């Protein structure tokens, strides 16, 4: 059977035909195909696989939410690993790194000063703000409006810093590039390292990225969920959430997993990491990125029957709610 893969643009386009193409050259008929699909956007990819008009996508876990709810309903089944081929990471945790002794938990972020990698980037806005929604002073509209609102002052690079000034206090200019030092996951981690911040929202291997020494990382800790605080050696057990770096889909229903998965680790057995010249599962001429992260090791297969909630996780899903509803409910008394 073969397998439609959608892609979003011409770029991504062409690739799928020159990776249909190939599979033809190399992999016997009885094997499993990609015929190719352009629609104008993620989401459309989303709906023309709902409609029984494409088979795949690779999204990131935002996407991947989206891609899941009504009525769309597709569920997560090939993964994209990256790192190695014998530790092969495929997600990230998204972590609050403070100061050892710096007292406060979790519960208790009011008032402090807050570094961010970017107004809209996951774990370091879309993330710790999606959680401590609730928390944010009403009126939580605009959001760059309680954020400002809830922080001493904060640096969150492509913010309002004119209606919203608020926010740079510690990068002023709010520049939205590597010429700001404080942008970015380094940079971010570097507003606390400076102690130009309180908390520095970032992903767990950055504090290691960033810090050669032990000794030096002895001197941080993360906030856990639970309002305790453990060293930064144990962010999988205390990170703000869990997220998946990029994720085939399919539909539930119809799906066909069986046929993507084998599709997928053909093609990576052939075309994979180095396994010639001829053309490149993670790389194209085209572009950077189509189709499949050039970052991307190869794939695995993910749990089966297992739909975007638990894949994604408890906390992401509830802060892409709080960001995206916007409503806290009413409570108990």
């Amino acid at each position: 059977k073969t397998v439609r893969w959608c892609a979003v643009s011409e770029h991504e386009a062409t690739k799928c035909q020159s990776f249909r193409d190939h599979m033809k050259s190399v992999i016997p008929s009885d094997g499993p195909s990609v015929a190719c699909v352009k629609k104008a956007s993620y989401l459309d990819c989303i709906r023309a696989i709902a409609a029984n008009e494409a088979d795949a996508v690779t999204l990131d876990a935002g996407l991947v939410y989206d891609a899941y709810l009504a009525p769309n309903n597709l569920k997560p089944v090939v993964a994209e690993f990256y790192g190695s081929k014998e530790d092969p990471q495929t997600f990230y945790y998204a972590v609050a790194v403070v100061k050892k002794d710096s007292g406060f938990q979790m519960n208790q972020l009011r008032g402090k000063k807050s570094c961010h990698t970017g107004l809209g980037r996951s774990a370091g806005w879309n993330i710790p703000i999606g959680l401590l929604y609730c928390d944010l002073p009403e009126p939580r509209k605009p959001l760059e409006k309680a954020v400002a609102n809830f922080f001493s002052g904060s640096c969150a690079p492509c913010a309002d810093g004119t209606d919203f000034p608020q926010l740079c206090q510690l990068c002023p200019g709010c520049g939205c590039s590597t010429l700001n030092q404080y942008f970015g996951y380094s940079g971010a981690f570097k507003c606390l390292k400076d102690g130009a911040g309180d908390v520095a929202f970032v992903k767990h291997s950055t504090i290691f990225e960033n810090l050669a020494n032990k000794a030096d990382r002895d001197q941080y800790e993360l906030l856990c969920l639970d309002n305790t605080r453990k060293p930064v050696d144990e962010y999988k057990d205390c990170h703000l959430a869990q997220v998946p770096s990029h994720t085939v889909v399919a539909r539930s229903m119809g799906g066909k997993e069986d046929l993507i998965w084998e599709l997928l680790n053909q093609a990576q057995e052939h075309f994979g990491k180095d396994k010639s010249k001829e053309f490149q599962l993670f790389s194209s001429p085209h572009g950077k990125d189509l189709l499949f992260k050039d970052s991307a090791h190869g794939f695995l297969k993910v749990p089966p029957r297992m739909d975007a909630k638990m894949y994604l996780g408890y906390e992401y899903v509830t802060a892409i709610r709080n960001l995206r509803e916007g409503t806290c409910p009413e409570a108990p008394t």
